[PDB]
C-alpha cells in the first residue's frame, strides 16, 4: 500500500518480513468450536484491539509466494449470536495491501 514503510513492529519479533499480523500457522492453530476470547488468544487480538467488539474477525495468511493477481488470503472469523466459532472463512485478499 501507500504506508509501505514496515518499520513498526512494537519490537523484534521475528517470523514475517511482510507483517507483523496474523499469519497461516496460528489460523492452524485455532480451530471452530472455541469461542471469541480463546481465539483472539490463540490468535491475537485484531487492530481494533478489540475482538468482543465484533462478530466478524479479519486476519491475513503467512508470507506465501502470491502468484496470482491476488497475493494473500484472509482469514474471516465467523462468530455466531453467542460469541462462538461457527466458521473459519479463508478466502482470497485484496490484489495487494
Amino acid at each position: 500500500g501507500s504506508h509501505m514503510s514496515t518499520l513498526e513492529r512494537v519490537v523484534y519479533r521475528p517470523d514475517i518480513n511482510q507483517g507483523n499480523y496474523l499469519t497461516a500457522n496460528d489460523v492452524s492453530k485455532i480451530r471452530v468450536g472455541m469461542t471469541q476470547q480463546q481465539v483472539a488468544y490463540a490468535l491475537g487480538t485484531p487492530l481494533m484491539s478489540d475482538p468482543f467488539g465484533t462478530n466478524t474477525w479479519f486476519y491475513v495468511f503467512r508470507q506465501q509466494p502470491g502468484h496470482e493477481g491476488v497475493t494473500q488470503q484472509t482469514l474471516t472469523l465467523t462468530f455466531n449470536s453467542s460469541g462462538v466459532l461457527t466458521n473459519i472463512d479463508n478466502k482470497p485478499a485484496l490484489s495487494g495491501n
